[PDB]
């Protein structure tokens, strides 16, 4: 098998990445003639070719998915760590991957990212032909054989991450293990919030200020460092990692667009857990085109008042502070009338939900568990202090926000990642356990083929994680990078979990199997943090720049 | 001439057929020479080479798909109604799944049933090659747009079925308009059973008895009568759709294999609904293996004492009698030691479930909506009256059960037709109503596309269910075709579902959206009368023959 042969392997890959990048720049130069006849790109034409346009944003997805996989076998090889489920892993998803360029990519289930949409044509090399016929049954059934035989390691191949970052793995994988893995159905069948024990356990482990600066009581660590932990807490629970997710988020919102006072006001207390944010942004009416909001707020003598609803706002009952994006010029429509205010108020209790005044609200009943639940919110003369308003100008909000998409990005791949892992565990260990037919299930290619195209999909995943994290920590330009991530992961995390449920026969709908749970959390993924649609646009509209 | 028109499709349509009869007969001989060498099909090469053959079992459905979507549009043309809308699915539905044919059919979300499984390749004949290239983005949109324009009809183009079948099905659509979708989401809210008073009106429509013979107090009508009530009802709701296919299925498995004392003591019952039946086979450590079930049957004078579990039981407390599948040959371990009974039982009480002497339960905790609920069953010496054992001679169970799987497949597809159409209508609802950036959803090709590409696979889904009931009313043999029809529309119901949700961004997932109960319903189609991975084995076996 192409396997035996890893540095061969990894020579064909090298050799078949130049036609892949040449591809993307022909289909790049094919948008462009579309969209930007004259050179401008045209509003009409971007939406008339908009599934064009997406394909465009998957295709270079893959190409960019393709080197990082290369590249991840390159250095564990350099390392003395490419072995046989690494180099299968490489081996299979070289083959898919590549068979998917040539022969449709899945933005969804019923729509194809092909090279015809752009008038594209290709024919393979001979490294990549080679290569494109790597996703074989043996090496399958190999692969699956390895991971049932994978005990005692957290990843099914090694991820090449540094020891000081695979010790913080072991760290909150032991937590999820003791913490929040025994007691997650327990909190769905009472349908409770995340207790807050949960939060304070995870405060002192400085998780709420895992990226904050020292000199703001928080660790100091890289964002590699949080797309780990919020891999593993993720796996226990989505919910678990959107607790950190959400205070790593207003800390860089707070950083990167607050004055000193703020900074030195707000960061302490959401390093410690001591302040619990949400974000305040979704309305009614009004989500994908979020410039276009319209919750107002009126200055009165130095401070505002705010009129609007918001709704979908996550965990709105226990927080402290609410980053609430507002328009203040009101005469205007667009992104550049906003201004984001640090809206403190009062936490809530179950039957008094929100007890400040001038604010109203109430739960939303969502499908599957929502640990943080999500509410419809209603502002009627809630009041902010005019030292609240972030920055302390107004019309900047939108510019402010934009400076967290980055890590927004990479903190909902880094979630997708934690859930698709969760899905492949929760698969493997039925079908190991299962019998039917006299064996266990995972004998039936059926169902090994299933796991181990789970495994190579949340490798190839958390390959553009980590790139996209590794880019952000040396402070370059990873806005595409990281959107790619998210595209790949949420669709990788929701076909695991579907994947999964089918393992479990009838079994995978009760709820007494965590797979149900874990298919619904798994779908909110492409939606919860923007549309996939919205991230494949703005990808290709980087593209074309 | 233009090569788009009517006649051209169809023309081409007919050129292309016979490359890709071809193509399924090479494959079916490659098949062979993997898994019976020497003439019989070997187990252990089966199981080896179980993606090939479920690959020629999907590949294999595609050629059907594409036979009968051709002859559906070509008697539509006899007949004066290939209009646009249906030349336009007709045109996209032979270009997509010719493109699937040549780049890979979804299987699952992970699995494609690709050429190269077969080591096969396919050079596209002129026709075929253009026809492969018709689902373009101009006629997505001008589908899109004539799907809004539809005239209140209840199909996105006209299905070919006869005046008194349309008939039909505009008085079903109605009953389902009526009285089963404004009372769904109450009956959710409320965790309760689909009320007694649609149970007894469903009644009073002939439901129970639409295709049991009129000597037994049926309407006799044809199982194409059958397929379109279940498809409707099952578009108000899948499980009222179910009420009806689990009197077809009991009566069916009466009327084939019941003496005729039989016959006349119970079609009569069911036929007006004063009997209810559900099938009680599944057990807790069998289920695909369903010739390997312990449940017993032992004699007792003239009856039978039953002892085991029963597990997934539809609809258990409301129901008078269970189709009840047990081994009463204790020496054995396969089918042949099964036998069928009329398992007469008291309906129970919320409160009081079981009230027979010998058997309780339980009901599961299921995710999404079950209106008859599933349950739990234990027998410890449940009595079954001698005149009870279904045909009067022990160990025919398991071929009397076969004899109505051409009928449980044919319901289970049409089920989900049924199921796609409400996701579909679901889905075009919001995306008219729905502004964002100024202008409705469906402006929007991501969304647009998602709802022009659920209006051709529910017509290719639909035709080949449709296929299926017309050999069925004629006599024929058809478990290959409503095989393929319950393989194929599982899975488009099930994508119908995913991209409708989309559309509707985060208030897909709040209950008050029907879509985020249709997701539910859709998933449990490929599992809940058998899992995919099964009836593809079965189809491949066939097609081996
Ligand atoms: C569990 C959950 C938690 C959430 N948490 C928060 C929170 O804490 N704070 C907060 O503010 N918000 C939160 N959100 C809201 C989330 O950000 C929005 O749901 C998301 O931005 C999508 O907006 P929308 O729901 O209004 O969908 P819409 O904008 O109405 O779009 C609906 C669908 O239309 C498609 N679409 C829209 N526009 C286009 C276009 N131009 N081109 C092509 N397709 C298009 C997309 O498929 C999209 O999904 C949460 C949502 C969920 C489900
Ligand atoms: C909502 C619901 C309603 C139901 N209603 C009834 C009812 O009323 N009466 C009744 O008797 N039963 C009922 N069932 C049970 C249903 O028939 C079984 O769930 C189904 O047959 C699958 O069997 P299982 O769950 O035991 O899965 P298993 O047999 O344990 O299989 C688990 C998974 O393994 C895979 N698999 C298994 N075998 C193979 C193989 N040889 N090759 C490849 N892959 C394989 C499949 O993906 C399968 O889904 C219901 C189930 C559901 C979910
Ligand atoms: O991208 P480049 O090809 O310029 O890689 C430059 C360096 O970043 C490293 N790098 C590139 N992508 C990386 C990733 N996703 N993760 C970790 N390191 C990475 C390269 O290995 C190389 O390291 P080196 O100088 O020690 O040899
Ligand atoms: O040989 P065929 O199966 O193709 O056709 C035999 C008849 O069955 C009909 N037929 C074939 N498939 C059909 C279907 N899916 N639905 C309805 N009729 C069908 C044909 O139109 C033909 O009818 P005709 O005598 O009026 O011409």
């Amino acid at each position: 098998m192409p396997a035996d042969t890893p540095s061969a392997l990894l020579a064909l890959a090298g050799e078949a990445l130049p036609e892949l990048e040449s591809l993307q720049s022909r289909a790049t130069e094919a948008l462009r003639a579309l969209v930007a006849p004259a050179g401008k790109p045209q509003p009409a034409l971007l939406e008339q070719h908009q599934h064009a346009a997406h394909a465009l944003s998957w295709l270079t997805t893959y190409v960019e998915s393709i080197r990082q996989l290369s590249g991840w076998a390159g250095r564990l090889a350099e390392a003395g760590n490419l072995g046989r489920i690494e180099a299968l892993i490489l081996q299979i998803g070289l083959g898919e991957y590549l068979g998917q360029i040539a022969g449709g990519i899945p933005m969804s289930q019923t729509e194809f990212a092909r090279l015809s949409d752009l008038e594209l044509d290709w024919q393979p090399g001979e490294a990549a032909a080679k290569l494109m016929r790597g996703n074989t049954a043996p090496a399958r059934a190999e692969l699956a054989r390895l991971m049932q035989d994978n005990h005692g390691r957290a990843t099914f191949g090694a991820t090449g991450l540094d020891e000081d970052l695979e010790m913080i793995r072991d760290q909150f994988r032991r937590y999820a293990e003791e913490r929040v893995i025994p007691n997650a159905h327990e909190w769905h069948l009472k349908d409770q919030l995340i207790p807050m024990e949960i939060i304070e356990e995870l405060a002192e482990l400085g998780v709420f200020g895992l990226t904050i600066p020292e000199e703001f009581g928080g660790l100091g660590l890289s964002k590699a460092s949080m797309v780990v932990v919020t891999e593993e807490l993720s796996r226990g629970y989505i919910g678990v990692g959107s607790l950190g997710t959400r205070s790593e988020i207003a800390a860089e919102l707070i950083l990167c667009g607050g004055t000193e006072a703020q900074k030195a006001k707000w960061l302490p207390g959401l390093a410690s857990g001591e302040i619990l944010s949400t974000a305040v942004f979704t309305e009614p009416n009004t989500g994908s085109d979020l410039g276009s909001l319209r919750t107002r707020a009126v200055r009165d003598g130095e401070d505002w008042v705010v009129t609007g609803n918001k709704t979908w706002i996550t965990h709105a009952q226990r927080t402290h502070v609410m980053t609430l994006l507002a328009r203040t010029d009101p005469e205007t429509t667009d992104w550049r009338g906003l201004s984001m205010f640090l809206a403190e108020k009062e936490p809530g209790t179950d039957d008094d939900p929100f007890p400040t005044p001038g604010m109203t609200g109430g739960e939303i009943e969502v499908l599957g568990y929502r640990g943080m639940k999500e509410y419809e919110l209603g502002f009627d003369g809630f009041r902010i202090k005019g030292e609240n308003l972030l920055g302390g100008e107004p019309g900047r909000g939108f510019k402010q926000l934009m400076e967290t998409f980055e890590s927004a990005r990479i903190q909902t791949a880094a979630r997708a990642v934690g859930v698709a892992q969760s899905a492949a565990e929760i698969g493997m260990r039925y079908a190991v356990d299962r019998k039917q037919f006299g064996k266990s299930l995972i004998e039936f290619p059926r169902v090994a083929d299933k796991l181990a195209m789970m495994a190579v999909e949340i490798m190839i995943a958390r390959q553009l994680t980590y790139f996209s994290a590794w880019e952000k920590d040396h402070g370059r330009r990873c806005d595409l990078e990281a959107g790619m991530a998210k595209l790949l992961g949420a669709r990788v995390a929701w076909a695991a979990a579907d994947n999964a449920l089918q393992i479990h026969g009838g079994n995978g709908f009760a709820l007494e199997y965590a797979i149900s749970r874990v298919l619904c959390d798994a779908r909110i993924l492409n939606i919860f943090e923007g549309a996939a649609e919205i991230q494949a646009q703005v990808i290709a509209r980087r593209l074309l720049d």
